[PDB]
DNA sequence: CACATGAAAAAAAAAATGAAAATGATTTCTGA
DNA sequence: TCAGAAATCATTTTATGCATGCATTTTTTTTTTCATGTG
């Protein structure tokens, strides 16, 4: 039989041919600084040929999905399983889905329900009765989903002094239907007896009422019937995402009057499944039990006494929920509740789902890779995932995981180690053992890192606080949160802690931000519920700083999203040469014409189509792909022209432009960041989601912040190595030594132990938390034995 | 570690609460009558739920999947893992496929061309450069297809002697859009200088030419492009495949004049790529080696002579090739080319190969379940085929093999035995050891077969063979065979037989299939290549079975194609109480509106939809199933009703209906054929290939023969158990009895010993083929030494 | 040799079916 | 005097919608004949 996976000629990415040897049925353990292949190979090179390897067996489809799927550059790779990948872009926002359906945990309620429910009212049951999935137990009118939409009316209709001709209204005013639009409201306008120029302010009440219901019959080879009609046949005629987010926007939703919200036809409640025991006390239903937090439900499901000949049936069943519910336990997820929809989790919520319910599934041999499993991971309940992580290994399946975290390293079985270096210098292996020699080794970081030999310091002097200007937010009680009042420092790095589910999120991100953006930035945005917001006035705007990418287009990188390569064209310019042949600045971009060419169009790649194929890319025959035509291209700045200028590293472009201290500082804060190995003509939406937040606070830390802003920060210690960590560390001090206010929602222990401010949320997650436990300084919050960030800080300092 | 698989509530069909036990990691053998539920244990409830399983974890789709598979009725399945199925229904149908690409051959084979590819008399290199299915390597003619669709002006046109005013052309009378049709084709005519109502033979050959290639003119102010680009942008805007092969059916596939069918560049091709060797002589480049046999392939790559440095590098990439080409070659596909397209391969070719691509990815821990491989493989190759199986025995996966070949099993590790009948009274588990309790289990039918117990008995004499009257086929020269002639004795039970890949489907299928269709039914198709048939005339028809189902449509029914559904309305229209009632024979039929329910129109459910959920069907909430309204159903013949006896089983009706001869002889035939299983309402679709070979064979027993009708079967043996077998053998039997001759290609060894004259084909499949080595009485050919057949025969007669 | 039942087709009948939004480039005036 | 925020204009990409349909096509259903026994 075969126990090891060897893998050769990993040519992918930054990787040089990169050859190994793994040992099957064990955890192995990828290390290595962020960009230096470490996710390239486990994710994009094993985890794909795993897959496909896999996919394209399968009979069905008449056709691999995804494209074609796609084909890794390995040579030779052998010893494989059929490959599962568990990271946090596995989110989706399905309707239908739920916790409870995700996890299957819903399915096994279902069976339950149905050996083991009793109509109570003073046989005929089937499990496909209870599920709102399904037309045998669907609320008859919300058609399974706990949401009903009515529109917006203050949204659609911003401006009702404007006359009825114009059509301001979005779905009157866009596109090429704008004109359309036009010609079926002055048809109605007829049609109904009402004027098509008078505006909504005018308008009589009736008149905008019949306006919003329709009328009917056949008037001007079209059809109008109702705002509603329009826009629901509108979704579902969709071709561009554009207008399902645009028309999505208004989209107000409320629960189903008749189900209540629970999306289940009424009688199929307590109606029919009341013969639930026990638990707090009583009976409970479906809807309930789905309603129950994770560890509640399992409590309720422990102590039930549907009696003995029913639980001769339920009992195989009850044991299969318990064990599910006992991994999402172990997992640390008893905040959730089975009837959370599934848009409304976090990356890492949904990673530790998919976790869970792949261990609950039984698969064996099967190959595993996972992004950092921690990720909004509190540390008190890292070791329990660890625990989970080897049973799931019991099961006889390959684990790969792709963390930092010291504690998940001294018990995976191997540790890969890549990245002797960042990018064009960090593809290849520098360690494959079982971490012993990792801290022997040499010139590997993560040895030094873990060893003791560097380390991140604590530093000696905390930034003083002053409580004469505080923003303090009172009456929060959004969620989970007690009404509390809580005082972020003004000036100073502060960061919120506690265990996940304790309502940091809620406190900074739906709460405090949403109010600074609609009260500073004139945004609309909801501002939960809370009575108060003070001290607003020491600031003038907001900026929170995301994964989401710079740029949606090819048009867009780096060099463009800094405002540098304005500066780059313009030196570029400046030449002799330029000046002597004319040529203005704007013309060196590859968004004007002048400097393109005309199969491009600036764009590098054209696309080629086949007959059953998806479309490929491929360089431009005159340019190949250097997105300029030669005439652009044959001026030199400093003697090199500006196709290698702007596919050059960001090392070389700070070696470059020494003398022009402009561009050369950006440069060296980009550098300072850890963004070194990105070309400045990387495109925009090939970046990482923390290389796209790594370049926005580069971006930002430069533009004379002037000690009056404030910076809004999620987990930003996603996906970085402990070098990544630091860089990040020195350029967040930097900001925040111009005055500014940083406040970030994070539980390494490092990024803690050297903030200035810290705010302890909540004994534990969900119900039993949403308070204050302890705020202060690192230094006295590990004083408070109440707090267990508090308690892991107290070894650290 | 986990090494068992369990599982727990099996309900599928008619299997009822299964409980099964296997051990993982063995060849685990199926057993049962045919539709005992062996394909619902194991493909409908194990394999499905694996699959289900893996795919549901999978981020690539938006949860939407493979239509979200299916949830088969278990309670518990436990040690499952990633299922992959080796079904007869994955028939690639991409035009891009071919052998090389679905083994995975074809890309090691570019990557060995790409390390090696000397230029020859006239390093830039690439893997994906030598695929036809990237630009690099496909030709801008046929987008590397091979392949260019054209039409005949005389096919398209079935009467040229009549006008074009109305139609002439095929496509131009379908639908109301022949008045279009003649609007374009009147002021085409108008400037192109033809007559509207000039029929084809009397139009000039100058408007021929001009109406298929287009004119450069405005006609209905509109440029006409052409017949052939018309209906070419029509298929390439149509979606609907039900409705366009109809259209697409009569055009010709042409080879692409520059790529000569070899779907690549011509520099790529072998301008600069014929640096190979040869054990014989000379080099070859990848289409010679593409287009070679597998054995050719492979024993000419063994003589590779590139020179140490190229070998340094192609060692690997020469030993995984050699390995990929011995799984094909042990598989027993020797006689297949490397470059054959997935389209005309048949089930069983397609099946093998998809077992060796399985073996040949050496992918661990894979469930793999597979249909009854051994259909079109020869005995002789039957042991080769063991052998290889256990290699993925072997490679750490579980082996699931549905089966009743005896040397298949006695090697299995484990044997489960289900189904002691077919129907209802039948799905159960009878046995569940390694081989041994089966012969002795004496409930077993399956153990009885093995044992000897009871087993198909040699004919004690075999129907004289007339040599007056004989169908002869002479100069039969296509593929592998040389024109050789070939005498069928009529009135006599024949077998085709010989080794995989002989010629014998295109001897039989192809040439004497068309030629009979062609002229005794009147068919068109093409005759294949052969010089001449004799001894036709002493027929009247053809009729070939095959697996396809009888009517796509719910409305049809075993009773309705059998006929008999017509008797039996009649005989209910014939009751007193329909007599007073005043009611027809129609009155009875779910297809009008007399007496099915309106709301179902008679099908007996109705479809719901829900957004983001794929279409279901229920139960009318009147009808209750029962596709009747009331009053229809208040007939009581005989005590029961029409939707009663639609539910009763074929062998129960025919229980029933006893007295009435007209419908007891066709219920007596379907019994004794072997469907008393299934239910006379059963809906067509729902029936397998199986069944519609069977239902056919039985109607076609009582059609009248009187002796001068010629039936040609395809395999019938395929997933057939021993007991169906000797129940087909006796149909045929009784079939031949009435003067009648039947033609089987069959390599079971059980219905050549039970034949009357045999013909074995081909020393070896492939080049090797093509020529008859015996043909007379099974004893006859047994005493050929130099025929395969005839050493296994030895031992049975 | 009438004849009833059982079959052979044929026609018939009906059920599908076919210009806004949204990052960059440009200019200004604005401050240090 | 010179380096930047901020507003503005382009691209470039925008979703341009309607209403049929009267013929075929494919099954079943119904009928008329039509040998083939049959007593
Ligand atoms: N969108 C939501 N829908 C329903 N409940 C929510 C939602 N967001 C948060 N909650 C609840 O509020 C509580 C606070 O959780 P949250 O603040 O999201 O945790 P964290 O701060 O670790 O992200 C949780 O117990 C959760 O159950
Ligand atoms: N479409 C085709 N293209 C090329 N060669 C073919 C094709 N069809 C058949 N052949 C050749 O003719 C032979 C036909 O054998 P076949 O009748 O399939 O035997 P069997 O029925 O036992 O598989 C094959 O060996 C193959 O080499
Ligand atoms: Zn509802
Ligand atoms: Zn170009
Ligand atoms: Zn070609
Ligand atoms: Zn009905």
């Amino acid at each position: 039989m075969a126990d090891r996976l060897i893998v050769k000629g990993a040519r992918e990415h930054n990787l040089r041919s990169v050859d190994l040897d793994l040992p099957r049925d064990a955890l192995i353990v990828f290390t290595g600084l962020s960009g230096s292949g470490k996710s390239s190979l486990a994710f994009d090179t094993i985890f794909a040929e795993g897959q496909r390897r896999y996919v394209e067996s399968l009979s069905a489809y008449a056709r691999q999905f995804l494209g074609q799927m796609d084909k890794p550059d390995v040579d030779f790779i052998e010893g494989l399983s059929p490959a599962v990948s568990i990271d946090q872009k596995s989110t989706n926002r399905n309707p239908r889905s739920t916790v409870g359906t995700i996890t299957e945990v819903y399915d096994y309620l279902r069976l339950l329900y149905a050996r083991a429910g009793t109509p109570h009212c003073p046989d005929d049951l089937e499990p496909r009765s209870f599920s709102f999935n399904s037309p045998y137990g669907a609320c008859p009118e919300c058609s399974g989903l706990g949401i009903r939409k009515e529109v917006d009316p203050e949204l659609v209709v911003p401006d009702p002094d404007r006359t009825l001709a114009q059509g301001a209204v979005a779905p009157w005013s866009n596109g090429h239907t704008a004109e359309y639009f036009t010609r079926m409201m002055a048809g109605l306008g007829e049609a109904l007896g009402f004027d098509v120029d008078t505006p909504w302010r005018k308008l009589p009440a009736k008149a905008r009422k019949a306006i919003l219901e329709g009328a009917d019959e056949q008037v001007h080879y079209a059809d109008f019937e109702g705002v509603l009609a329009f826009l629901q046949r509108k979704m579902s005629q969709t071709e561009s995402e554009q207008m399902k987010e645009r028309y999505e926007g208004f989209m107000r939703d409320v629960p189903c009057p008749v189900c209540a919200g629970t999306r289940l036809k009424p009688e199929i409640l307590a109606v029919t499944l009341a013969g639930e025991s026990k638990g707090e006390h009583g009976a409970k239903s479906i809807a309930e039990v789905c309603e129950l937090s994770i560890a509640d439900c399992a409590d309720f499901l422990n102590a039930l006494t549907l009696g003995p000949r029913e639980q001769a049936i339920a009992g195989q069943v009850l044991k299969e929920i318990r064990s599910r519910l006992g991994f999402l336990l172990d997992v640390g997820l008893e905040y959730l509740s089975l009837s959370r929809a599934a848009a409304t989790l976090s990356g890492g919520e949904a990673q530790r789902i998919r976790l869970a319910t792949q261990i609950g599934s039984g698969l064996v041999g099967v190959l595993y890779v996972l992004d950092e499993p921690s990720i909004g991971l509190h540390q008190r309940d890292n070791r329990r995932l660890i625990e989970t992580l080897t049973r799931l290994r019991d099961l006889g399946n390959t684990l790969i995981v792709v963390e930092h975290d010291e504690d998940t390293i001294e018990h995976a079985d191997w540790i890969v180690d890549i990245g002797p270096g960042a990018g064009e210098h960090g593809g290849r292996i520098v360690h494959s053992g079982p971490y012993d020699e990792l801290l022997r080794n040499k010139d590997s970081i993560t040895g030094a890192y873990l060893s003791g030999r560097e380390s991140i310091e604590i530093p000696a002097i905390r930034r003083s606080v002053d409580p004469r200007r505080q923003l303090t937010v009172v009456g929060a009680r959004e969620h989970n949160l007690r009404g509390i009042d809580v005082s972020f420092p003004l000036g100073v790095l502060t960061s919120v802690t506690g265990v996940s589910g304790s309502g940091k999120s809620t406190l900074v991100n739906d709460i405090l931000a949403a109010v600074l953006a609609n009260r500073l930035n004139g945004a609309r945005q909801v501002p939960g519920r809370h009575t108060r917001v003070t001290g607003l006035d020491y600031l003038d705007k907001l900026v929170r700083v995301d994964q989401s990418p710079i740029g949606r287009t090819p048009r867009s990188n780096p060099a463009t999203y800094t405002g540098v390569f304005d500066k780059i064209r313009t030196l570029f310019a400046a030449t002799t040469e330029a000046k002597v042949r004319g040529y203005q600045p704007g013309r060196f971009s590859f968004n004007v014409k002048g400097g393109r060419c005309e199969a491009c169009t600036g764009d590098g790649t054209i696309k080629i189509e086949m007959n059953f194929l998806p479309d490929v890319y491929v360089p431009c025959e005159v340019c190949q792909g250097a997105r300029y035509n030669r005439e652009t291209l044959e001026v030199h700045y400093k003697g090199k022209t500006v196709s290698e200028v702007l596919d050059m590293s960001i090392e070389e472009a700070a070696e470059f432009f020494e003398p022009i201290a402009g561009v050369h500082r950006y440069l060296r804060t980009l550098v300072d960041v850890g963004l070194g190995y990105v070309r400045l003509g990387q495109p925009a939406p090939t970046l990482s989601g923390g290389e796209a937040q790594r370049v926005k606070l580069a971006s930002e830390l430069q533009k004379r912040s002037t000690g009056r802003t404030v910076y809004i920060l999620d987990e930003p210690t996603t996906g970085l190595h402990f070098d990544d960590i630091r860089k990040l560390l020195n350029v967040i001090n930097g900001l925040v030594d111009k005055g500014n206010t940083v406040i970030v929602i994070e539980h390494n222990l490092d990024v803690i132990k050297t903030s200035d401010w810290i705010i302890d949320l909540g004994p534990e997650g969900g119900a039993g938390g949403g308070t204050v436990v302890a705020q202060g300084t690192p230094e006295d919050v590990a004083a408070v034995p109440a707090s267990y960030t508090g308690k892991f800080l107290a070894e650290v300092v």
